[PDB]
């Protein structure tokens, strides 16, 4: 209720709608960039590191091919991840810096960020401290004020989305289920172990999904396993439904109070979805050591900086088969793709 914040979300409502309305399109082409290395690949995309041959800066490139978007019912999530990213513009999320399409693929040219996905780091140290744990929710409650200010809902919060930059700040990347909604919204998507309990539940739900989500983020830094774990999604999901979280002792009981209030089955009680909002959760004695501000303006000294060499340097990111880019010498699923 700040008027500071107020006029803050006013302003980035106006420049989010502006481009929203007017997106932009066909900022690049393919071969204005150099391959390097496979960073990472699904059943319809892949991320690529590519370099600029002019300016000699490294982005990490996004390839989706329109025939499998299609087979695999993708459509209207591709066009919501390109018209939403090219909109936004917040410092925790990833920049898109071009788009463009060819025959047979849709491309999202986004900055690369060389320190790797927040799960790799959270693997190799089994789990974070409290205050490390804090830093990057902060990141993240602030990510989602600004998100569903914008009637955004985000819907794939998980520690492989997170990058850490060379800062140790997050960067939030892949949109592919970011969609602009007022009011409720139906798919299925997510991955199971952080799925709220409307969306396996069939339901029309809103942003709760995501307040859901960062409890399940918060609990699986600080733990470092995830509150509904089980060996196969069915079992998964009846836990989650359930209503019983377990929490280990070395859990400070502010922490326990903001999980169970995250984690609320029912999503009309949820932190993040009650009359007071985000507050709720920024005043939280959880939070009481968090300066919002500084936080935002990037001030406080980060838990840890990633290691890499430079801005090249994928030591950080796994190793894929390396297979073509193709492009067909006749258009797939123009129609389709129109937008974009
Ligand atoms: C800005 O995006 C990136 O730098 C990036 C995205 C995804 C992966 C692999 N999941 C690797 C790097």
């Amino acid at each position: 209720e700040q008027e500071s914040v107020k006029e803050f979300l006013a302003k980035a409502k106006e420049e989010f709608l502006k481009k929203w309305e007017s997106p932009s399109q066909n900022t690049a082409q393919l071969d204005h960039f150099d391959r390097i290395k496979t960073l990472g690949t699904g059943s319809f995309g892949r991320v690529m590191l590519v370099k600029h041959k002019e300016t000699g800066n490294h982005y990490a490139m996004k390839i989706l091919d329109k025939q499998k978007v299609v087979k695999l019912k993708q459509i209207e999530h591709t066009l919501n991840e390109k018209r939403i990213l090219q909109a936004v513009n917040f410092p925790f999320l990833v920049k898109l810096e071009f788009s463009f399409k060819d025959n047979s693929n849709l491309y999202m040219v986004m900055e690369y960020v060389p320190g790797g996905e927040m799960f790799s780091h959270l693997r190799r140290i089994g789990r974070f401290s409290e205050p490390h744990a804090r830093f990057y929710a902060a990141q993240i409650v602030l990510t989602f004020e600004y998100l569903h200010s914008l009637d955004l809902i985000y819907r794939d919060l998980k520690p492989e989305n997170l990058l850490i930059d060379q800062q140790g700040y997050i960067q939030v990347t892949d949109f592919g289920f970011a969609k602009r909604v007022k009011g409720r919204t139906w798919t299925l998507c997510g991955t199971p172990e952080y799925l709220a309990p409307e969306i396996i539940l069939s339901k029309g739900y809103n942003k709760a999904v995501d307040w859901w989500a960062l409890g399940v983020l918060i609990y699986e830094m600080a733990a470092g396993y995830p509150p509904f774990f089980a060996d196969q999604p069915i079992q998964i999901y009846e836990k989650i439904v359930s209503g019983k979280v377990r929490f280990p002792s070395h859990f400070s009981s502010d922490l326990k109070d903001l999980l169970r209030n995250l984690l609320q089955v029912d999503l009309t009680k949820r932190f993040g979805n009650l009359k007071n909002g985000v507050n709720d959760i920024k005043n939280h004695k959880w939070f009481a050591t968090t300066d919002w501000i500084a936080i935002y303006q990037r001030k406080v000294e980060a838990p840890f900086i990633p290691k890499f060499k430079g801005p090249g340097d994928t030591s950080n990111f796994d190793d894929y088969e390396e297979e073509e880019i193709r492009v067909s010498i006749n258009e797939k699923c123009g129609k389709e793709f129109t937008e974009f």
